[PDB]
């Protein structure tokens, strides 16, 4: 199986092509953050909307949500969501899923097929939101480092996030708990 | 809460201090790999030992398993496991857990307390094994890059892993599926 190789190969997939970064980010760092944010959003959504989400399925979907970028590389959103490339890329992404599981055990084959051909719409929603939050957090850190080139990126991501908070209350709560003072200038927890 | 800041601050905690690396590794990259390896080991253990593990608790424990290193930094194993520092570091690690959850919601407070003061011995075993596997994988990649300084590291980690495979059959199966050809020189899955 290529599965373990792929997990480490995600470190070789850079994000934010075409933008200057004080700290270069790869897909593995991004996916770690998306898993943790997905967990936090899920806890808030459960308490606010009176439900229980299957956290196993959620975390595993977050874990592998960008795994197809080992083949496609990471295409930034202004290119991926262009009306010319929008549907073609989604078709490309779908061909990648149908080609990765090889020489695996059946429980591994099935679990990975379940994850990669997921049809749980709410888990897909939570991870999509966690993905936007993480992008916003990255832009916050770069601006904090002094990167003027991310100011406009922070503004459009922030504008989109503000719109989402009006329609998804668990996102507004996340914003209130974490995103109004981020990153922390004084990391008092170290001492 | 410092929780979201801490998740991104783990990128500033380097591993393998005192060894030359062709690719510098941080705790967030390492934890992403440990989560995925924990999942794979858990699937194999379930099939081989006839059980079902709580994957929510497992994945969340893997996710935060080194979170206290935002305070302690990453102390390499030959120093941490020295008979002088062994018990003191464990006591230090325990003081760190009792100081991190602040201004959180109760469901977040409790979930994080559950995770950080875990007493599920088998989940702790799986993640400890995934942690050794990941260290072995890193040494394999460095040696593959041509790093002669990791040859001796690869050998002691490999020797320890071989011993573990004699006592934990799910580890031997993982070794047979993934660790006998790692990393892949020819990444055919990209094409
Ligand atoms: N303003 C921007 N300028 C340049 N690149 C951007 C910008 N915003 C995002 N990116 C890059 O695209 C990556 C992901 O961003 P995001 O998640 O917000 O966009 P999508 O959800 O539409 O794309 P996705 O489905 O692939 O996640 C991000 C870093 O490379
Ligand atoms: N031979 C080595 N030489 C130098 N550093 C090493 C070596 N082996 C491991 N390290 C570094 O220690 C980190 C973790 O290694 P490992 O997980 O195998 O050791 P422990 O399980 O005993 O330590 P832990 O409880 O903190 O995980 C690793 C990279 O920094
Ligand atoms: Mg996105
Ligand atoms: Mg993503
Ligand atoms: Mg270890
Ligand atoms: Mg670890």
């Amino acid at each position: 199986s290529s599965l373990l190789d792929i997990i480490y190969q995600l470190r070789q997939v850079p994000r934010w092509d075409g933008s200057f970064q004080f700290e270069k980010e790869d897909v593995s760092q991004h996916s770690f953050s998306v898993i943790a944010i997905s967990h936090i959003l899920c806890e808030l959504k459960e308490t606010l909307e009176g439900k229980k989400i299957n956290k196993e399925k959620l975390l595993l979907y977050a874990l592998y949500h960008d795994v197809t970028e080992v083949v496609s590389t990471h295409i930034i959103s202004p290119v991926k969501k262009n009306s010319i490339l929008k549907d073609p890329f989604n078709a490309f992404r779908e061909q990648i899923k149908n080609s990765l599981f090889d020489n695996l055990p059946i429980t591994l084959s099935d679990t990975l097929s379940t994850i990669l051909n997921n049809n749980d719409l709410e888990i897909q929603e939570i991870v999509e939101h966690a993905d936007h939050v993480d992008a916003y957090c990255k832009s916050c850190i770069e601006v904090h480092r002094g990167n003027k080139d991310f100011i406009s990126i922070q503004r459009s991501l922030g504008d989109k996030l503000d719109n989402l908070t009006k329609e998804y209350p668990y996102l507004k709560e996340f914003q209130n708990l974490f995103l109004k003072d981020f990153p922390l200038e004084n990391k008092n927890y170290r001492y």
